[PDB]
């Protein structure tokens, strides 16, 4: 049955080249299978590539975008001029070379590089991986990427038009658990968005809900809000979404269980990976993706803060009783 040249077993002969690009990415792009800045940049790239898709434009005669077609790489020259795509150039070039070297389509390569990057981060689910997207793309229309200064209504309209309900917008945001910013406030380069930028866990949902207390750098940056402690950056769209009535209750159910957040994230990401394609036209190669080490820490309210410091926004569900740490307030180092 399907034994790939190097003896691994797989569902289908189209999955065998993906064991080679797996080794190239882990050794080179991920520097020895690490969960550091390349993983974070790839997670931003899969969303900015997949979200250039608009049924609204199609419906009014315009090209609405091919979705998760690898257009951000193939037409990087037009797409990396978009406001939202700053700081992605060096990662787009690294990906272009791996894709030209193994003969895989750019849309498939981005989805693959996302599932492999997440396997290096403790706590991550095994994301579905499908191969078969055509390498031909057209440039994404501008203005389809949500910005950090947008209102929650604007973000829900855009995501909604792409096909996501408010609940799936909160689920998709589990990726800000492995995250930092470099261009919203350059004085505090790589400031994490939660206290564990290398662990895919619930902390992001807990910490954006705490009262904004600290200005982390010398001045405020683009769409920056006050954060709960030294070194953490809080962006305006994440603060608004945690608190708005349309999304506040789903953001609250995401704080207590890494298992529920993970399943929810995996399901939204699987949907987002096929925007612009018919998943029944693709071949399933999920089994090429390895397991992530498990995360054994339980959700906590960091540094001595208590439930009295989180701004409860869901008016029907009471807050989960989460553990507290007997700590002095943390100060976060920049994410690696
Ligand atoms: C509600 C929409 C969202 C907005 C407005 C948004 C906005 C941003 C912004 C402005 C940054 C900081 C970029 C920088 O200056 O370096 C950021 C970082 C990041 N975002 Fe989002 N984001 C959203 C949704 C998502 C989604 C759905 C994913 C992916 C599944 C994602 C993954 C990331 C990651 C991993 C980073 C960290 C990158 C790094 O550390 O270099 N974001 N996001
Ligand atoms: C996918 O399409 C892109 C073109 O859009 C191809 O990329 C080019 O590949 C050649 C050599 O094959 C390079 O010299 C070019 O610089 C690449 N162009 C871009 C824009 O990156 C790529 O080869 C295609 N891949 C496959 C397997 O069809
Ligand atoms: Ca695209
Ligand atoms: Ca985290």
């Amino acid at each position: 049955s399907v034994t790939c040249p190097g003896g691994q077993s797989t569902s289908n002969s189209q999955c065998c080249v993906w064991f080679d690009v797996l080794d190239d990415l882990q050794t080179n792009f991920y520097q020895g299978s690490k969960c550091e800045s390349p993983v974070r940049k790839i997670l931003r790239i899969v969303f900015h590539d997949a979200i250039g898709f608009s049924p609204a434009l199609t419906a009014a005669g315009q090209f609405g975008g091919g979705g998760a077609d690898g257009s951000i790489i193939a037409h990087s020259n037009i797409e990396l001029a978009f406001p939202a795509n700053g700081g992605l150039t060096d990662t787009i070039e690294a990906l272009r070379a791996v894709g030209i070297n193994h003969g895989v389509s750019f849309g498939d390569l981005i989805q693959f590089a996302t599932a492999v990057g997440m396997s290096n981060c403790p706590g991550s689910p095994r994301l579905e991986f499908l191969t078969g997207r055509s390498n031909s793309s057209q440039p994404s229309p501008p203005s389809l990427i949500p910005g950090p200064g947008n209102t929650v209504t604007a973000i829900l309209d855009r995501m909604g038009d792409a096909g996501f309900s408010p609940d799936e917008v909160v689920d998709l945001l589990a990726a800000h658990s492995l995250a930092s910013q470099e261009g919203l406030n350059s004085a505090i380069f790589r400031s994490p968005l939660d206290s564990t930028p290398q662990v895919f866990d619930t902390q992001f949902y807990i910490e954006t809900l705490l009262k904004g207390t600290t200005q982390p750098g010398p001045s405020l940056g683009f769409a920056e809000e006050l954060s709960p402690f030294p070194g953490e950056f809080r962006m305006r769209s994440d603060a608004l979404l945690a608190r708005d009535s349309r999304t506040a209750c789903r953001w609250q159910s995401m704080t207590s269980s890494n298992e529920v957040m993970g399943q929810r994230y995996r399901a939204a990401m699987a949907k987002m990976s096929v925007l612009g394609f018919d998943r029944n036209a693709l071949t399933d190669c999920s089994d090429v993706i390895p397991s992530a080490v498990s995360n054994n820490a339980a959700p906590v309210i960091p540094g001595g803060l208590t439930v009295d410091d989180i701004e409860v926004s869901c008016p029907s569900e009471p807050f989960p009783e989460i553990a507290t740490a007997s700590g002095p307030l943390p100060s976060l180092a920049p994410a690696p």
